[PDB]
């Protein structure tokens, strides 16, 4: 297919986010590359407005599931690549248990040969010294399953999953995710059978970087369908 063939090699990625969480405004720019053949993402993000007013881990899911590895036998279930190059809208509500919520709107599409994720994020209802605004989350990231279902009336998909953020006291901050994606263009897109994406992510720092930043290495494989 046209969209799947755009991902057989390494593809440059740009991420641009503007956010407002409880009136804290901020922006993030990211750069890196994806290799969907291996489900692989490598990026570096920089807060361009100074200090990031929320913990970096809370933004990982917001910061390109077209780079997930779909096994060959699951090609007919890969909505994300099928929407390319014209792209898709991705919307979420992220509910931090017993704290505030993010609502995100993003568009993911090619600009030339570069895959771009442009995001607007709005956060409300956060506790001033909760785990988010109080920066109580560990700088690490767990492994999840992202459950995908077709959303036929939208010519798209939905996803529902549970992100676990470790808290510095050893506890866990749940972030419930609900997601809907809608294609932008007029080519045919794939409406999948139920399946999920198996994720893992590693967060690190660049030792030469004194801006507030995050280095991310992530691997994602589609699963849950056998034939």
């Amino acid at each position: 297919s046209k969209g799947e063939e755009l991902f057989t090699g390494v593809v440059p990625i740009l991420v641009e986010l503007d956010g407002d969480v409880n009136g804290h405004k901020f922006s993030v720019s990211g750069e890196g590359e994806g290799d969907a053949t291996y489900g692989k993402l490598t990026l570096k993000f920089i807060c361009t407005t100074g200090k990031l007013p929320v913990p970096w881990p809370t933004l990982v899911t917001t910061f390109v599931q077209c780079f997930s590895r779909y096994p060959d036998h699951m090609k007919r279930h890969d909505f994300f690549k099928s929407a390319m190059p014209e792209g898709y809208v991705q919307e979420r509500t992220i509910s931090f248990k017993d704290d505030g919520n993010y609502k995100t709107r993003a568009e993911v599409k090619f600009e030339g040969d570069t895959l771009v994720n442009r995001i607007e994020l709005k956060g409300i209802d956060f506790k001033e010294d909760g785990n988010i605004l109080g920066h109580k989350l560990e700088y690490n990231y767990n492994s999840h399953n992202v459950y995908i279902t077709a959303d036929k009336q939208k010519n798209g998909i939905k996803a529902n999953f549970k992100i676990r953020h470790n808290i510095e006291d050893g506890s866990v901050q749940l972030a419930d995710h609900y997601q809907q994606n809608t294609p932008i263009g007029d080519g045919p897109v794939l409406l999948p059978d139920n399946h999920y994406l198996s994720t893992q992510s590693a967060l690190s720092k660049d030792p030469n970087e004194k801006r507030d930043h995050m280095v991310l290495l992530e691997f994602v494989t589609a699963a849950g369908i056998t034939h």
